[PDB]
């Protein structure tokens, strides 16, 4: 199998972030996050390079910076800050139970 | 030797949680957290066996359940929920960039 555990993203609660993750996966980005926290700041620097801030929005990355699959080439979308920060808190809290190296499949229904 | 980085615990901001951590280090519980996130549910179930929830309080563990050092034998104390949840958010944010296996020395100050 290609993953160790599954996370069901709460798209009804964070619909804008959920739409991005679902679209990114539809455009071929991995649906699995192989957790790697050490490289996360550097991946984010590489994914967000040359992408200016849009007031009222944050720059959402899929795959995420905390995944081996993130960084160069990741899909970036401006997402309303309330939605994206709520989503970021949800994901951070959910991934906090998983060790580095664990492969998490994300499902956005 | 025994740690990779140092986290200064902000006992002036979270004084009940800080008092517990300090008291438990003086009772010989490790001041180093070897981060290990996958076992945290199982460790917490071992440390808190027979200790029920109490509205207004959270059950604080030292060593923490997200540390190899936690689980059976940990010091447990009921701490006011606002103090403890503040501490947990602060500690969780400060540790989120460290991969599993990272040894963090805590100094309560």
């Amino acid at each position: 199998a290609r993953y160790d555990d599954i996370l069901y993203f709460p798209a009804s609660r964070y619909p804008e972030t959920g739409a991005h993750i679902s679209d990114a996966i539809k455009a071929g980005h991995s649906d699995v996050c192989t957790i790697e926290r050490s490289g996360a700041d550097k991946r984010r620097q590489e994914s967000l390079k040359g992408i200016p801030t849009k007031p009222g929005f944050d720059r959402d990355e899929w795959p995420m910076a905390m995944c081996e699959e993130g960084g160069k080439g990741a899909s970036v979308r401006y997402v309303s800050s309330s939605d994206n920060r709520g989503a970021g808190s949800w994901v951070g809290n959910r991934l906090s139970g998983f060790a580095d190296g664990t492969r998490i499949l994300f499902i956005v229904q």
